[PDB]
Order: C-alpha cells, then sequence, then structure tokens
C-alpha cells in the first residue's frame, strides 16, 4: 500500500516520483526491463515486474514468467508506458533476417555498406543523416507523396538537397511489397525498384503501449489506442492519470517533461497548468544541418487568413557560416501584421536546435519581431542573424 | 560635396553609409587602408581570430587553420568593399582623413600630403581603436613582439608564445595557441584575471586553461625585453621568460588622429571623443560611433551605434546609449564565457535581496552528445520580483544561449519563465530547467 505508484519509467512518472518523495510520500516505480538516483531514494522502491490493473485500485505485478507475484495499491496511479514501433503487415518479414526498428539499430553490432529505410519520417530521415555521415550508403522509401510535408517545402527542398549531396537515396510515392534474405543480405521488394541491403530499418511510426488489461479498469481508449486523457491528463477513471507517449498527440521528450508539470499541477498545485496552456511547442528534426520548428509555416498562415509577412536568409548569407565552415542552411519567419507578433520560424542550420528557443519564448510572451531585429546579439554567432532575418517591412496579404 | 561623411570603414559606418545610400543620399566613406575593408573585425579582429579558434577545436594544424583564416578574410573583405563602393551613392575613398576644419574633410595620401578635400553637412567619426603600446625596456629594440593584429599574421608556430596582459583578448590567443600546441605563459599586472566577472566561473576558466598547460601569472611587473635573434626574453618581477613570441594584449585606445585642433571636437579623460546620449560630438553636426567614442569596444556596440545616429539623424530620435538595453559579451576561451546583467558580487554590493543558484555542464546530458563535460552556468535572480539580475554561462553553445536570458532580463520576464518552458531536445537551452529551478518546494 503506496502512496503514489508511477507504471513506466519515462520521464514523467520518474520526476512525478522524485518530486514526491523530496514531499515524503512513498513512491512505487513499475518498470518491466538515472537508474540508481530513482532506487537509492529512500521514498522511492523501483519494482521490476510487468504491472497489470486487477481492478481501478489495484495493480498486479508480474514476473518473467507472467505470474502473479504480489498486488499494490495507492489513491493515485499514473500511467507512463511509453509506446512501440509499428511493425507493417508486408511479406516475409516475420523470416527476413536483418530487419531493425530505431531501437534495434541503435544497438547493431556493424556498420551497413547500404541500409534501406521503409519509411519517410523524421527519425527515418534522422538516421538516414547519421549513417552517411558514418560512410553507409543509405536508400529510404517514403509511400506518401514527399518527405516532410508538414514543414515548409521549400526549405525542406534545401534539405533533400543536403541529403542527396551526402550520397543518400530519397524515393517518393513507394509502396513496398515484400522482403526477403538471402542470408547474409535482405532485399526489400517495392514498386520502383528491389534494393540489397546489409541493415533494414522500420521506421513507419509508433504506436501507444497499452498492454495493462484495461478491460478490468474503465480507463477508454481513442480512436488511434490511445488512452483518452482531458485537459489535465485526467483518464476516464478521474484518480488515474496517463502521460507522456501513451496518450495521444506529440511525442516528445519535453513534451514528458511538460506532463509532468500538469499533474503535479493537478495533484499538488492550484491545477492551473493543462495541456491548453502549454505555450508554444518547438521541435527539431535532427539532420545535418538541423531543422529546428515552433509556430506555424507561412503556408498554414496563409490557410488560416492571417494577413501574414515572409522573410526568409541563407544560411550562406550569415557571415559566422564561415567561421563554421559550413554555408548550408535557410531560416524563414513568418509574422503577422496586424499586431507585430511572430507566428512561426523554420530554421535549418547550425545552432538551430538552440536558436529556436528564442523565438518560442518571443511567441509566448508576445515580444514583437522588431524587438527581434533591433536586438544587440552576442558576436560572431548565429543568433546575430536575427538582425537580418527580422529585417523587413509588411507584406500586406 | 556629398550628403554625409563617413571617416573609417568600421561597423557603424559601413552600416549607416549603406542605409544613407538607400535613402538617395551621396556617401562618402574614407577609408585609410585597403586591407581595412569591413572594419577591424572583419580583417584584424573577431572574424580572423575566431576562425583560428574554431579550426584548432577541430584538430586543424597551424598551417592549415591560418590559411583558412586568410581565405575567410581576403573573401569577406572583398564582399565588404564592393558592397559599398559598387553603390552607386557611396565613393569608398582611400585616403587619410584629417579635419580641415569642422566642415571640410582632408584627404592624405600615405606620405601625409593633401590630395584633395570634401565637405558635408554630416560627418561621422567612426575610426575604431590600435593597441595600447607599454613602455617597457627594450620594447623598441626586441625581436618576435606581437600586436593582436600582428600575431593573427605570424608567419611561424611559436615553440613558447608569452603573453604580456590577462584580458579578454589575452586569454582568447592563449586558448587558441594551446589547442594549436604551444606552450603559453600569459602575464597579469594585477591581482586576479578576468575582475568583473563572477570569479566562481572564472576559477573554472583558469584551471581549464592550466590543465591545457598553459602557465598563469598574477601580480607581475614586466620591467625589460631582451633579444637574441631567435629568442626573447621577458624580464619580469617573478621570473624571466624565455619565447618564440611575445604578444602586447594590455589594451585598446581610441584613434584621434584626425587633427581634431582645427575644430571643437574635445576629448574625454580616457582619450575618447566625447559624446552625448545621441552619440554627437561637441560640434553638433559630427557624430561619432564605435570603439572611438570610448566604452565597451564591440562590434555589436558599434552596430547598435548606428541605430543611435540613425534614429538622430532619419528617425524619431528615440534610441541613445541610455536604452540599449543589458549588453552581452563572450570571452571566447574553449568553451566560450558568457555574460549579461549583474554579477552576484554586483548584486550583492547593490543590497539586493538576490538569490544565486549554478548548474555543472557535467549535469546537462547535452554534454555528454558535446563530448565536453567542462562549464558552469549560473543565474542570479532579485527575490523580491523573480527578475533576472545577471547570468554567466560557461560552456558549449554559451554564446547562443546567452541571447535568450538578454531578452527575459530586457523584456522584464520572470525567471520561472524560464524555468518552466518547454525547450527542444537534446540541447543546451533545456538545462535552462534545472539551471533557473531553485528547489523552494523541495520539502515535506
Ligand atoms: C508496464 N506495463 N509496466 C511497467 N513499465 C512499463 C510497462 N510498459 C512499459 N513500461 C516502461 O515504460 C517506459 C516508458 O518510457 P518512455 O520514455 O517511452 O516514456 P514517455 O514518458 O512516454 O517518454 C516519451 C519520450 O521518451 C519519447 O517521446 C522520446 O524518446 C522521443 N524521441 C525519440 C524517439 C525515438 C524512438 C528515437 C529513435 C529518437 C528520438 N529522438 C528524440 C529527440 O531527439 N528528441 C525528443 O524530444 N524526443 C525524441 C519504458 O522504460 C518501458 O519499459
Ligand atoms: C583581437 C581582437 C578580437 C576581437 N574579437 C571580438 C569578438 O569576438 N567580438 C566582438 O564583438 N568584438 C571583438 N573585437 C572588437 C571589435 O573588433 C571592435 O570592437 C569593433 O570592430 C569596433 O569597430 P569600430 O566601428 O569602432 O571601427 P573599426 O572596425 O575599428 O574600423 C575603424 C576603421 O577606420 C579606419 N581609420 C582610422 N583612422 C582613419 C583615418 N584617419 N582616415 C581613414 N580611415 C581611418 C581604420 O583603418 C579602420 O578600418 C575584437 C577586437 C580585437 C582587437
Amino acid at each position: 500500500t503506496y502512496d503514489l505508484i508511477v507504471i513506466g519509467f519515462g520521464k514523467a512518472g520518474k520526476t512525478l516520483a522524485k518530486y514526491a518523495a523530496s514531499t515524503g510520500q512513498h513512491v512505487a516505480v513499475i518498470e518491466q526491463s538515472n537508474y540508481h538516483l530513482l532506487a537509492d531514494d529512500n521514498n522511492i522502491d523501483v519494482l521490476d515486474f510487468k504491472a497489470q490493473f486487477k481492478s481501478n485500485t489495484e495493480v498486479n505485478l508480474l514476473d518473467q514468467h507472467d505470474d502473479i507475484v504480489d498486488s499494490i495499491t495507492a489513491p493515485h496511479i499514473i500511467i507512463n508506458t511509453g509506446a512501440t514501433s509499428v511493425i507493417p503487415n508486408i511479406k516475409g518479414l516475420d523470416q527476413a533476417k536483418h530487419v531493425f526498428d530505431s531501437t534495434g539499430l541503435l544497438n547493431i553490432s556493424y556498420q551497413p555498406k547500404h541500409l534501406v529505410i521503409v519509411g519517410g519520417g523524421y527519425i527515418a530521415l534522422e538516421f538516414a543523416s547519421m549513417f552517411a555521415n558514418l560512410g553507409s550508403k543509405v536508400t529510404v522509401l517514403e509511400r506518401g507523396e514527399s518527405f516532410m510535408p508538414r514543414e515548409d517545402q521549400d526549405v525542406v527542398a534545401y534539405g533533400i538537397t543536403d541529403l542527396e549531396n551526402k550520397g543518400i537515396a530519397l524515393h517518393t510515392n513507394v509502396e513496398t511489397t515484400e522482403l526477403s534474405s538471402d542470408n547474409h543480405h535482405t532485399t526489400v521488394h517495392t514498386n520502383v525498384d528491389n534494393f540489397e541491403a546489409d541493415a533494414v530499418l522500420l521506421a513507419i511510426g509508433r504506436k501507444p503501449n497499452t498492454d495493462l488489461a484495461l478491460e478490468n479498469t474503465d480507463i477508454e481508449l481513442g480512436d488511434r489506442g490511445e488512452i483518452k486523457v482531458n485537459a489535465h491528463l485526467q483518464t476516464t477513471v478521474p484518480h488515474i492519470y496517463a502521460a507522456g507517449d501513451v496518450k495521444g498527440g506529440l511525442q516528445f521528450t519535453y513534451i514528458s517533461l511538460d506532463d509532468y508539470r500538469i499533474i503535479k499541477s493537478a495533484l499538488y498545485g492550484n491545477q492551473s497548468r493543462t495541456t491548453d496552456n502549454r505555450g508554444s511547442v518547438p521541435y527539431t528534426v535532427f539532420i545535418d544541418p538541423p531543422l529546428s520548428r515552433v509556430g506555424l509555416t507561412s503556408k498554414e498562415a496563409a490557410a488560416q487568413h492571417y494577413d501574414y509577412t515572409e522573410h526568409q536568409l541563407l544560411v550562406s548569407a550569415i557571415p559566422r557560416h564561415k567561421i563554421n565552415n559550413d554555408p548550408r542552411g535557410l531560416f524563414k519567419v513568418v509574422i503577422n501584421n496586424e499586431n507585430n507578433m511572430i507566428l512561426g520560424a523554420t530554421l535549418y542550420g547550425k545552432q538551430s536546435e538552440e536558436l529556436i528557443n528564442i523565438i518560442k519564448l518571443a511567441i509566448d510572451q508576445n515580444i514583437p519581431y522588431t524587438v527581434l531585429r533591433d536586438n544587440i546579439y552576442t558576436h560572431p554567432t548565429m543568433a546575430e542573424s536575427f538582425n537580418d532575418l527580422f529585417n523587413f517591412h509588411h507584406h500586406h496579404h
């Protein structure tokens, strides 16, 4: 019988357990398979079992033999079980060899001479960049009509160019029909071609990890197998919360950290934090250079009928690029003309994963783009490019 | 006759010249050296200095780094020149400018002869600074003694570089040349290195420099320089140091060699051109921008001087030296030491009820990706209103991150916003979640 139980070792549950322990509460963390910073705490018991609900109030602990070892309870339970790679139903998967998801690839024994990636998502493009830099010939197959479709399209054109210049082969409108393996190698059979590879990466998305007997509970699932949560991350049973990837939406480590803020606010604070007031959420696609994003693209701003102005700056026009010895990239911003507020930004270039946080703060705090234009920046840096990136007049659309 | 005369191809000058020309005005820009097209930063300052620091961090040799420094300097010098000269409303005049009167400027060739004279209703003095040559016995006879600019053009890698001076520029050359394999000794006359900086963070730079093999000394009075033919000895009160090359880096003074006696332009206690809050000299139609008017010597201060002068001559005159906002800066040692606002010593001396909180870079998970555990992040907060008084970031990406805290200070964003914000991951910026967490609720 505990004070708080978190199920899973994600970021939200781990930091929530550490906070509750400093309060003095006795916490139970259930994790099937950093590590000491939780166990070594006097007020936290990490249980190496598999969690499975017996009711809305008690949780069964299963050993590796799927036997019930013990049952545990607490007035509040946090579900934080993450997600798993989506396995595609294709011909010859269970028999094919040298096939990997994202986790299996990160633990690969060898460097592939030819890595084929089925899937063209952000994670897929990241791995293609990481392995081209390591000398691997990389082919990636996208089923859709274009790469990174939710991103600004003449920025991604620069990204595709820089990816191709590294020897990466991109393909669009590719249906993959069959996988076969001649033992040491594996061939991917597609609509356009049949590629031979040393390793095949399945990178076609992650689906919530919802395996803990929800039939014994009143916890509901949404359209896509995610745990349904309200604005305070409450499931349909009010004393049980869901955080991280196991509920729907954005799958980021920092979103999981913000989930802890919401749940702590609901359980220990004034309950003012919700999923409706996270502020603008930035993200980075770690290609080379990194593509960082926050707010709208100009395509979205035009679709929502903003009176907007967009402006761009090639990284080759940024003098700091000469010190970096890297001319690749494109910086792009979208501005609201009514006020002078920033609607969104796409920074494709070095330091973009750091610079993007400046624009995030400006959007949240209603700092007009004129302030970023006229500000004093350190020199020589990439940040000082904001003197030029935001140096423009209204073009009224 | 021109509409605007700019004396010196500095940062404020070239930027103001380019704007006025877009307006339709005819601008004359006087620059004495064709090796100086673009200013001190492009040719003998920030750009060549940090090109060598960046390349030395990458394992490039001395010869390879210096060759790429030449290409980068030559490319930007040529770029800066044509950005101005090719404008139909800007004439770049290759002469030394000297005032004939309050209203017209002589153009002198390198033999100090007057070739012609020009005039304009507004004149901008943007002549920068020069290295302070110290009065030391044997300097005018010692060999292998270098400027900051002489060192950036050195034709050999020194086995032992001895640095007279311990300012920011001196420590940047020490780190730069240590990373290139040179043995470096640096000598500071004062009691301590980098005063006015958070001396807790300074002790980190010091140890990180010493762990690279840099020898540092304080309370050192350099009394004499002597040289044989291939070695130079620096005679001090503690020791004699034998060197391949000696760097004199003890500050830079305003360059006012403009025959100001033919004008009513006044000079201040420290040889600077006196200016008001709108950067007007004591002659109202003459402005002074950049290093020559004293104060902070940075390229971005010079760029902000263009904003003040443009505001005064073309805009609503609201921009002054009194509303620049908080001024960040970076000392480009390895990793860079970046700073904005008050030090905790300053906050304590003014009697704030302040909170200081630090975070070691080795406690930032991104450092493992960076392959560098060195650094210390530090913030100083006013406890009565949660405002950010200052910060010192010593670590990777600090020269970028410091601009976030600058923005927060200027806009009166309380530290709790930076503490609770969502940051990209994995980054150095997300360390702010911990750096700005004072753990007030960490109790029973
Ligand atoms: C049961 N039944 N009982 C006990 N414990 C259980 C259990 N089922 C599962 N588990 C355990 O639960 C945890 C879950 O951990 P985690 O971290 O998945 O939880 P959470 O809070 O949802 O975290 C989400 C977050 O980690 C994730 O979004 C990021 O990893 C996303 N991400 C990312 C992901 C992949 C797959 C790759 C290849 C790369 C990246 N890169 C980034 C990136 O650069 N930035 C970013 O912000 N996010 C990235 C587990 O231990 C189970 O055993
Ligand atoms: C080694 C070193 C490293 C530095 N690193 C950095 C750094 O990393 N970041 C940073 O922000 N700052 C840095 N600085 C400072 C920066 O170089 C200066 O603060 C800045 O360039 C000042 O520019 P300015 O507008 O005052 O004029 P300057 O850029 O100094 O230009 C003045 C110009 O006027 C010309 N001139 C002078 N007198 C006459 C005359 N009579 N007639 C005609 N022309 C004339 C000169 O030839 C020169 O081209 C560094 C400085 C040095 C020395």
